[PDB]
């Protein structure tokens, strides 16, 4: 439809990265915006096929070019060197706003699931704020979804197509590096990750209804998607989740597999200098890590899952475009 842009909240005294490519880029937020009802409209949505996903990947890769420099970048056959600072790297949430003449609308049904025909409609001139977050398996600091976990993909059959879960209630995970200075560690309770999957399996279940529901850690590929990738304090820490992906559900119970301890599932992390790039094909290096305490206190607020009688999913991820269309999903532009 259009070129949108984006109002953000950051301050240009931030050395943070987020912050400065914010104030170069983004507008300063409306203080009251303005939202306007529109309950008998009904208007349909496509989640899978949403303009706006494609400009915000295009705005995070903009950002990580200009704050996160690798040491050094290999695509095709060239290899560029760059100065690679360690730098204060926290994300920042950023709105996305239509330009004069245009709106954005969004669907205000709690349960929709994004795509289809969407009953009460809203115009708004901006999304909420969304941390641009890059990680696989789990979505980190997102919105929860508001009535129940929500299961959401291009085509459920089709199982080669993403799923996301939309949890309605957080698992915290705190992922360290305390003070071989590569090793780190993600500690989750394992109370509310047992709920949590067994919330999840309930959901699965109605989609998939003869079936027992096994959770099995990832297969194969680059270890960007067989673990828990994300970038942490300017740190990119792999995780293991072979014992978090591990449980099967099958009467109306989860049942949970893989190892825990007093009460904690426990990942153990590697953190990594030589990067698969989310952006584009190609690698990317970073310098060392640096010293002291690396923690992130994160908040599991959905999941990337790839499915495979049984049925049986392991955590996804890779293409940040899911990510963004996981808070994205509500909105479309208009006019
Ligand atoms: C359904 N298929 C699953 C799947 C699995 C892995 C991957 C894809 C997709 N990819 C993908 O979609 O990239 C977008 C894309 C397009 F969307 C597109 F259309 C293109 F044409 C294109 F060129 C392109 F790059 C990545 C390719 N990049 C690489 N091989 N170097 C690959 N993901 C990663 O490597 C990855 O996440 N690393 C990582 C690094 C740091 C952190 Cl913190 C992190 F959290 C993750
Ligand atoms: C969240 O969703 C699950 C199942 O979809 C439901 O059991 C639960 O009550 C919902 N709300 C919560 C947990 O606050
Ligand atoms: C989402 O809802 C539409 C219509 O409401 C339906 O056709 C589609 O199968 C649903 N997809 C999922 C993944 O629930
Ligand atoms: C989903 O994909 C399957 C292939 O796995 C195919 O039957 C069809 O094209 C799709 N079904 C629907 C309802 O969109
Ligand atoms: C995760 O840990 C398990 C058990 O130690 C190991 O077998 C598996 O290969 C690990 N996965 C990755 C991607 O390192
Ligand atoms: C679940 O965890 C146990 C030990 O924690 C491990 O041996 C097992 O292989 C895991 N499940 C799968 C399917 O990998
Ligand atoms: C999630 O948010 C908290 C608080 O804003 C932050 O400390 C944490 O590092 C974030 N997680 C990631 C992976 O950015």
């Amino acid at each position: 439809k259009t070129t949108l842009f984006c109002a953000s909240d950051a301050k240009a005294y931030e050395k943070e990265v987020h912050n400065v490519w914010a104030t170069h880029a983004c507008v300063p937020t409306d203080p009251n915006p303005q939202e306007m009802v529109l309950a008998n409209v009904t208007e349909n949505f496509n989640m899978w096929k949403n303009d706006m996903v494609e400009q915000m990947h295009e705005d995070i890769i903009s950002l990580w070019d200009e704050s996160l420099k690798p040491c050094v970048k290999l695509t095709g056959g060239s290899a560029i060197t760059q100065a690679c600072p360690k730098v204060s790297f926290d994300p920042i949430p950023l709105h996305y706003c239509a330009p004069a003449g245009f709106a954005i609308l969004k669907c205000n049904n709690k349960t929709f699931n994004g795509t289809g025909p969407c009953r009460n409609v809203s115009t708004v001139q901006c999304t909420h704020g969304i941390k641009p977050v890059v990680s696989t398996q789990l979505l980190l600091n997102g919105s929860l979804a508001e009535e129940e976990i929500i299961i959401r993909s291009e085509n459920l059959t089709n199982n080669a197509k993403t799923i996301i879960v939309h949890l309605n209630e957080s698992v915290n995970i705190v992922c360290t590096r305390p003070n071989n200075i590569r090793q780190a560690h993600c500690n989750i309770n394992e109370s509310k990750w047992n709920n949590t999957l067994q919330k999840v399996g309930e959901e699965l279940a109605k989609h998939f209804p003869s079936k027992t529901i096994k959770f099995e850690p990832s297969s194969g590929g680059d270890l960007e998607i067989t673990t828990h990738s994300f970038n942490c304090r300017g740190e990119f820490f792999y995780c293991n989740t072979s014992d978090l992906f591990n449980g099967t559900y099958r009467n109306g119970t989860y049942n949970h597999t893989g190892r825990s301890s007093n009460g904690t599932i426990t990942l153990q992390c590697k953190i990594k200098q030589i990067i698969n790039m989310w952006q584009e094909v190609g690698r990317a290096i970073y310098a060392p890590p640096i010293e002291g305490e690396i923690t992130c206190n994160s908040n599991i607020t959905g999941l990337l899952l790839l499915r495979d009688d049984t049925e049986t999913f392991r955590p996804g991820g890779g293409d940040m475009r899911d990510n963004w269309r996981s808070e994205l999903y509500k909105y479309k532009v208009v006019e």
